[PDB]
């Protein structure tokens, strides 16, 4: 099985599954898709 190695970049976003990404690269190795800016919350 293979993954992506993230990169070590800051200003992470919030993809469109609710979850933090250090980058949109991320995201999409994961099938999601960019929603948001800056680290997402818990749900709080």
């Amino acid at each position: 099985k293979k993954v992506c190695a993230c990169p070590k970049i800051l200003k992470p976003v919030c993809g469109s599954d609710g979850r933090t990404y250090a980058n949109s690269c991320i995201a999409r190795c994961n099938g999601v898709s960019i929603k948001s800016e800056g680290s997402c919350p818990t749900g709080i």
